[PDB]
């Protein structure tokens, strides 16, 4: 795990603590996708929705994936590559989720699904790079996208952000492996 891996884990933990103390809403006032056009110039909001988690399990699960895949990507292809996947995936996963959900969504799984698709397809097309997804985690990835289609867990899953993140990941793997 390099500095981008670390910093992101720090930022998410800081933001999570903030959320338990002040409550989720107060942090979301600052960090949620813009709900109102008065806030459209608050550029950070297109990304910061990725830093909010709504339970200990939520942040643990997201961060374990982030640490494993983000660390793999930073170790092999550099900080700059992890930053670009992360920033584009956050923006577009956020863009799609807000269409269905407005501001009421958050977490790093749009980004993690980008890392999934990215590491999966690059490792398929370009084994040379030395990054790949174990089929176990490929299978896990697909099941939760498919699980999302049926609104299980009282419609608690950001299906838009997952599929968008995967599309971005696959896309940038394709372009990169050309």
């Amino acid at each position: 795990a390099g500095p981008v891996t670390w910093v992101m884990m720090i930022a998410c933990v800081v933001v999570f603590i903030a959320m338990q103390i002040l409550g989720d809403q107060e942090v979301m006032l600052w960090l949620a996708w813009p709900f109102d056009p008065t806030l459209k110039f608050e550029f950070w909001r297109y990304f910061t929705h990725a830093l909010m988690h709504f339970s200990l399990m939520h942040i643990l699960f997201n961060l374990l994936w982030w640490w494993y895949l983000g660390g793999a990507v930073e170790k092999r292809l550099g900080s700059g590559k992890l930053i670009v996947i992360t920033l584009i995936s956050a923006l577009l996963s956020g863009y799609v989720q807000q269409k269905f959900s407005g501001p009421w969504f958050g977490g790093l799984s749009g980004v993690v699904y980008a890392l999934m698709g990215y590491v999966w397809l690059r490792g398929e097309r370009d084994p040379q790079s030395g990054i790949y997804l174990q089929r176990g985690l490929i299978i896990f990835a697909l099941i939760w996208i498919v699980a999302g289609w049926f609104d299980l867990f009282g419609m608690s899953m950001a299906n838009g952000a997952h599929i968008a993140g995967l599309a971005v990941g696959l896309a940038m793997a394709f372009v990169d492996s050309l």
